[PDB]
Formats: C-alpha cells, sequence, structure tokens
C-alpha cells in the first residue's frame, strides 16, 4: 500500500504530472514523512521548472508584437506597390517567423502554465471537425484519407483548442509525409482512448523516432524537403497530451511511413 | 528503514539532486519497484530540464537564419526601388527584431558555455574571483568596491558557472550604473545565503524596479532572475542606501 502510492507518484511525476499528492499524506504511520517530503520535492521541481518556462513565454510574447507591426507594413507595401520579386521573399520570411513565434507562444502555453483553463468535451465533438477538414485536405493532395474508426461519446477532460491542434498537428504531418494514403484509427476501452494515425510514406529510422518530439528537431530526409514549420508542432503534441496525463508513441507504420499513436485518459 | 531512504532521496531531488541516482534498490522486495521507478523519475526529470535549456539556447539560432533572409529582402527592395513609407515601417519593425535575436543569441551563447551538471559548492569558492575580477574593474574604472562582508564555506547546490554569471552580472551592472562606490555585503542563517550589491548611482523608479527583470528593455537581468530563480532562490530590486540601486539575492543552502 505505500510502496505502491510512492512507485505510482514518483510515475505520474516522471512523464510529467508535477501536482501533490495528497494521497501520500494519509499513509499509514512512517510514510507521511516520506509522503509530506515527496510533495515538498513536487513543488520545489515545479518552481525550478516554471522559471525557464516563464522565460520563453515572455520571449515569445516580447517578439510576438513587432512582428505583428511587420506583417502589417508588408500588407501596405503590397497595397501602394504590386507584386515584386522582394515582397515575395519578406512576405515569405515573415510567414515563417510568424508560425515560429506562435508556436512557442503554444509550447509556453501548454507546458509551462498550470493556467489550463479547461472543460468536460466529449471526443466525436472534439475531433470530428478536425477529421473533417483533414479528409477535405486529403481529397484536394489527391491522396485518400480511411478513418477505420471514428471518435465515439467518449468522457475527456481538458483545453479543447489543445487536443484539437494536438490530433491536427499530427495528421496534418500524416499527410505531409505520407505517398498516396493516411489512416486513422480510434480505440476505447474503460482506461482511455488511443489514436492511431498512419501513413504510407516513407519510413523513419528507430534512432529518429525516439527523438522525433525535440523541439528543433535535425530529421534526415525531410530537411532537404524545407516543406514545413520548424519542427514545433510535434514538440507541442507532445507537451499538450502530457499535460493532459497521456502519452505520445512514434513507431513504424503497418503502411510503411511513420505510425504515430496518442493516448489519452477518460475523465470519470 | 526505507521510509527514510525514500524521504532523503526525495529532500535531496528536492534541492535540484537529479545528479544523483541513490541505492533505493537494495532492500525489501516491495520498496525495490518504488526505489527503481524513483531512480526512473529522477532520470526522466534531468531528461526534462536539459530538453527545456535547449529549447532557449535553439531559438535564437531557428530565428536568426530567416530574419536574415527578410533582412536581405528589404535591403534588395532598397535596391530596385526608392524609399518608400512602408519599406520605412518594415525596416523599423525588422530592426527591433533584429536587435532582440541579437540579444538571444548572446544569451545562447552564454548558455552554452555555462551550461554544465549541477553540483555541490561552496559560497566562498565559488564567487571569490568574481568579487577580486570586480575588485580589478572597479579599481580600473576609478570606482570603489567595499565587500561589507565576505562569502564564507557556505554549502550550495547547482550550477557554479550560473551562479558565478548571476553575481558577475549584478555586480559589474552596480560597476556600470554607479557614479564611484559599489558595496556587496553577504549575510547567512540556518536557511540561506543572501547576497546584496549596492551603488551610489541614479536611483530607480519603483515601476521600473518591478519591470528590471523584463527580457527585452547581452543577456538582461532577466536571466539573473530565471537563473537564481531555477537556483530555487530569488531576487528583489530595492532603492539602494548608497542612493543609486539595491540587488538582492537569496539563495536556500545545501542538506545532505
Ligand atoms: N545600478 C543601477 N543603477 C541604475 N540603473 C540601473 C542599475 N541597474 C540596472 N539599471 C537599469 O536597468 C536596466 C535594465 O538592466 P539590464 O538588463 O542589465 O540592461 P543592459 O542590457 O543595459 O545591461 C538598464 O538599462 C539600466 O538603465
Amino acid at each position: 500500500k505505500p510502496a505502491r502510492k510512492l512507485k505510482n507518484a514518483a510515475d505520474e511525476v516522471a512523464q510529467g504530472n508535477l501536482r501533490q499528492h495528497p494521497e501520500l499524506e494519509a499513509g499509514p504511520q512512517e510514510f507521511l514523512a516520506a509522503g509530506a517530503s515527496f510533495n515538498q520535492m513536487v513543488t520545489a521541481l515545479e518552481r525550478m521548472m516554471t522559471s525557464q518556462q516563464r522565460l520563453l513565454s515572455d520571449i515569445s510574447h516580447e517578439l510576438r508584437t513587432p512582428l505583428t507591426r511587420l506583417q502589417l507594413g508588408t500588407a501596405l507595401l503590397r497595397r501602394r506597390s504590386g507584386e515584386s520579386k522582394e515582397l515575395e521573399r519578406i512576405e515569405t520570411e515573415a510567414q515563417r517567423l510568424d508560425s515560429m513565434i506562435n508556436d512557442l507562444l503554444v509550447m509556453s502555453r501548454n507546458q509551462q502554465k498550470n493556467a489550463l483553463v479547461s472543460e468536460t468535451i466529449k471526443a466525436n465533438q472534439l475531433w470530428s471537425e478536425v477529421l473533417d477538414n483533414a479528409a477535405f485536405e486529403a481529397e484536394q493532395m489527391g491522396k485518400s484519407l480511411t478513418v477505420n474508426f471514428p471518435p465515439g461519446p467518449w468522457p475527456l477532460y481538458g483545453n479543447p483548442n489543445a487536443l484539437e491542434s494536438a490530433l491536427e498537428n499530427i495528421v496534418r504531418n500524416a499527410l505531409r509525409y505520407s505517398h498516396t494514403k493516411i489512416e486513422v484509427g480510434f480505440a476505447v476501452d474503460k482506461d482511455g482512448i488511443t489514436i492511431t494515425v498512419d501513413d504510407d510514406g516513407p519510413g523513419v529510422s528507430p534512432e529518429d523516432r525516439e527523438q522525433i518530439f525535440r523541439p528543433f528537431y535535425r530529421t534526415d530526409e525531410a530537411r532537404d524537403r524545407e516543406s514545413g514549420g520548424t519542427g514545433l508542432g510535434l514538440a507541442i503534441v507532445e507537451t499538450a497530451i502530457q499535460q493532459h496525463r497521456g502519452w505520445v508513441k512514434a513507431e513504424d507504420s503497418p503502411l510503411g511511413g511513420l505510425r504515430l499513436v496518442i493516448w489519452l485518459p477518460l475523465y470519470k
């Protein structure tokens, strides 16, 4: 009973759930000093991590504002002057920086703050829109999207825009790297929802698969492509799902490409 | 006792000691899975904190490159076209972002140098060198440095280069903005070390004192604040009795 409590609390903290376990302050006899020192440890760790994460959020917010004024200026150029070759350079770079700042803001919105404004939502209600937009996007690319099993009215608790973006990034990423087909499969049990996204694109090496959720990920074969953001997408996915008490895995797809697995616990 | 082992291990990690794997895997069969999962937690936390630091150390590098291509585009427009009003606007914002990125680059060079394994260090051993270099720098500026009370062999846990640079930045800043004198005073109790840096320079308004640790206003005191806060301490900016700015750093003591 007390060893089980401390093991589950250490395994929880190890996944990114830096929250107080009052359960360790009810421990019979002597595991109260160990449990109370453990919760003191959690508080100290949370205070230590939020400092660097805050610096990140502050830089993100300070960078955001002049870039918007810059984006306004370029829009006013396109007004006085026409379609120039230089504008095609400036607006391109402006958008690249824009996406980067926005993604930095998001990664400072997720893991950093406990200030998460959460609500109770149902899986189908949450991701149906994302799946429909992904289906349209697939149709436009001349690619096929098959939802092996759709999400049902399964209870979840957390930030809806965060989870919406978490699945949106996974499926859009699968849309990008795929050759012709993409597959999305939902699955539920007593404990939680498991979303599996497969693509028939080029496989990812077992070394790269382990470090794909890295903030700025040096991808071999996709650096040569240069057809995306900066690699913040998947790190956003990971931080967003981990703060939602879930997990993310990257495996080799039976379609031949990359398999992405998301797991989220059910609300009770 | 196994509860005492786990309590001392949790109290160690709480002080920033991830850089140690205690032997919680040698005793009763039940406390072995808890001990092994605890050490796995320590490794995961260490892996989580070095990744957060890597992110800040990479932002500068990632943002720099497209901004330079943007600055190239605008430069080519001043070449093919004249000096438009909109180009003046875009270039103003481009220079604002430019300076910010350059300062972030400076922050990732200082993080790349000071980036190490947090370890157990003694206050005097840590900052004596910084205080001596600051004394020489004061002498060269025709200014005076008085260490009211020196640091003693007081136990601390953390990155030595980080704390070295934190005090170095505070004292160098106080040397810059002072008129003639700077005072550094150390103080210890059972809980922690309190460093106070004063200068006879121009005072800082109570509004500005609250937003002095803001990132952009060549790293800034924001690094000082975040580095001391990650070292479980705190930083305060008050009005100095010398007439200038008083900077207070507090750091907790390490206990085995
Ligand atoms: N001792 C001081 N006396 C007066 N002004 C100070 C002092 N310390 C800091 N400041 C003010 O605080 C501002 C922010 O500090 P800082 O981040 O170190 O800026 P900087 O990049 O110029 O070194 C400085 O621009 C300066 O005007």
